């Protein structure tokens, strides 16, 4: 058989990497193919929900709109800040490996694997040291309603667009800033028009991807297991990907432009920041509820653990 899959990344990006593998693993222990489609090749998740495609790589920033429990990622200072205990908490939680699954279940989707990308790094007009740097500040995010409010909460205006926008926005000033990890600021030569870096170490772009659950169901134990396996294969591979890649990606953003300026706050300043954490949070509780709660709950105990 032949399986679409989309994603939301451009050709040897992050998601790509995790595709590519789960297509390399499918078809050296299958007859079946993957066909992957990368950023604007077809939206995405309406066509994995009505059975058009098979598998769908969304992260959060987008699925927290239709998933409102997806929306945990975007509370600020929750995840830890180092590669290695990142890696442990996707490994070991059970938020994610657990309770996940049976929220993206209550949606038609068969949730596969969550993985990280990349520290989250902003870019602006300008190096943002304090919140107060954030005033009449256009920040593009992606579309979720929790996103949103992290940025309100820091003192900017969240101007939530679609990815294709951004760009051409950064250049004619619709927006005056974004945030995403070094890896696609570099890749998608967003330092050409958003020349300052501040890493605020307030979070990480995640990811997740999954199947149609209609069609996961309907495949013989033998290929859920297969799919299973490649899933697997693939976040070894990823993870080993994107080991060293900020490192790599901000020594060519610097190699490529002598215009472009690196903040990183100290501890200082990072408290500033925290210090808008709490009001997210009690959103997100509003947002979802007792539900939400419980999920919250263990998302900080698997934190705790590592
Ligand atoms: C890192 C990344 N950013 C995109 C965005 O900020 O819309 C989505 C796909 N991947
Ligand atoms: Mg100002
Ligand atoms: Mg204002
Ligand atoms: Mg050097
Ligand atoms: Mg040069």
């Amino acid at each position: 058989d032949n399986w679409r899959y989309a994603h939301e990344e451009y050709e040897g990006d992050v998601q790509d990497v995790f595709a590519q593998a789960f297509k390399g693993y499918v078809e050296d222990n299958s007859d079946h193919t993957v066909q992957v489609y990368r950023f604007g090749e077809l939206d995405i998740m309406e066509q994995t929900q009505n059975g058009i495609l098979q598998f769908v790589n969304q992260s959060p920033g987008f699925t927290g709109s239709l998933i409102p429990s997806a929306q945990i990622f975007f509370i600020p200072y929750l995840m830890p800040t180092d590669m290695d205990t990142v890696l442990e908490f996707f490994d070991e939680s059970k938020a994610i490996n657990e309770m996940f699954p049976k929220l993206y279940a209550e949606h038609g989707l068969e949730l596969l694997k969550m993985y990280p990308e990349g520290e989250m790094v902003v870019t602006a007009d300008e190096p943002i040291t304090s919140p107060e740097d954030f005033d009449n500040k256009k920040i593009r995010t992606m579309t979720n309603p929790l996103l949103a409010e992290t940025y309100k909460a820091f003192g900017a205006t969240p101007t939530p667009l679609p990815w294709g926008e951004v760009y051409g926005g950064l250049q004619t000033g619709i927006i005056d800033g974004q945030e995403n990890p070094i890896f696609w600021i570099e890749s998608g030569g967003l330092y050409e028009v958003s020349p300052n870096l501040t890493f605020t170490s307030h979070g990480w772009f995640t990811t997740a991807m999954m199947a149609n659950q209609d069609f996961y169901e309907g495949l013989s134990e033998e290929d859920q297991q297969l799919v299973q396996d490649a899933a697997d294969a693939a976040y070894d591979h990823t993870i080993e990907h994107i080991k060293g890649l900020s490192e790599e990606s901000l020594e060519k953003i610097k190699a490529a432009s002598d215009e472009v300026t690196v903040t990183r706050l100290n501890d200082e300043q990072i408290q500033a920041f925290k210090e808008r954490a709490p009001q997210v949070e009690e959103k997100f509780i509003e947002m979802t509820g007792e539900q939400g709660q419980e999920l919250l709950d263990q998302f900080k105990a698997d934190l705790k653990a590592v």
